[PDB]
C-alpha cells in the first residue's frame, strides 16, 4: 500500500540483511522489485543514492534492472556518475547480465552516463565508462555537443585530457559547427588551445558564421598558439 516502502526503507538504512530478508519475501509473493516510491526511485536507485555497492549488487543479480528510469529518466548507471561513486558504478557494470545494460542511454534533459560523469570532474567514472564501452562521441539533442566539447565548455583540461587520450574525435561539430577548438579559442582557454591544437584539431575548420577558430581567437597569445 501506499506510503509504505519496506524496501526502500532498509536500503535507505544500509541494512544489507534486511534488504535481503525483502528481496527474498518479495519474490517468494511474487512481487515487483523496482517498485516505485512517490519519488519516482526503485530501491536499486536509492541503492546507488545512498552509496552501497554491495547492495547494488545484491539487487541487480536479484533481478532490479539497471534501466529503471527516476523522475529525471536517469538510469542507475546516470545516478552513480551524478553521484561521482565509482564503486557503484562498477558493482552495477560487473552485476548486470550481458545485454540489458546500455551505457548509451539518455535521461530527460538528453545526456548520457558519460556526458555525466565528464561534468562532474570525476576521472575515474568516465574511465570506467569508457573502459567499458560508452560511446566517447555520443551527442544529446539539446546541446548538439560530444562529451570533449562540454568538457572544453567546462574549462576542464583534464577531461579534455583524458577524453583525448581516449580516442575523442577532437573535430566533432556543435549543430552550429563550432568545433572544441573554436570553444577554447575564443574563450581564451590557453591550456585547452595547446592541448587541442597538439592533439591534431582542425584549425581551418569553419562554423555557420564561416569562422575559424583563427577567426574567433581572443587573445595574441590564442593566435600565436594557432600560427605554431
Amino acid at each position: 500500500e501506499d506510503g509504505d516502502t519496506p524496501l526502500h526503507i532498509a536500503v535507505v538504512q544500509g541494512n544489507l540483511p534486511a534488504v535481503h530478508r525483502l528481496v527474498n519475501l518479495f519474490q517468494q509473493g511474487g512481487r515487483e522489485l523496482d517498485i516505485y516510491n512517490n519519488l519516482r526511485q526503485t530501491p536499486l536507485h536509492l541503492a546507488v543514492i545512498t552509496t552501497l555497492p554491495s547492495v547494488v549488487r545484491l539487487l541487480v543479480t536479484a533481478g532490479a534492472s539497471p534501466m529503471a528510469l527516476d523522475r529525471h529518466g536517469q538510469t542507475a548507471a546516470h545516478l552513480a556518475c551524478e553521484h561521482r561513486s565509482p564503486t557503484c558504478l562498477r558493482a552495477l557494470l560487473d552485476s548486470a547480465a550481458p545485454g540489458t545494460l546500455d551505457l548509451e542511454a539518455r535521461n530527460y534533459d538528453g545526456l548520457t552516463a558519460l556526458h555525466v560523469a565528464v561534468n562532474t570532474e570525476c576521472q575515474e567514472t568516465v574511465q570506467l565508462l569508457l573502459e567499458r564501452g560508452a560511446d566517447i562521441d555520443a551527442v544529446d539533442i539539446k546541446s548538439g555537443r560530444s562529451p570533449l566539447i562540454h568538457a572544453v565548455e567546462n574549462n576542464s583540461l583534464s577531461m579534455v585530457q583524458l577524453l583525448l587520450q581516449h580516442g575523442a574525435n577532437v573535430n566533432a561539430q556543435m549543430y552550429s559547427g563550432s568545433s572544441a577548438l573554436h570553444s577554447a579559442s575564443g574563450r581564451g582557454l590557453l591550456p585547452l588551445v595547446r592541448t587541442l591544437v597538439r592533439s591534431g584539431a582542425d584549425s581551418s575548420l569553419k562554423n555557420c558564421h564561416n569562422d575559424t577558430p583563427l577567426m574567433v581567437a581572443r587573445s595574441r597569445r590564442v593566435i600565436d598558439i594557432l600560427r605554431g
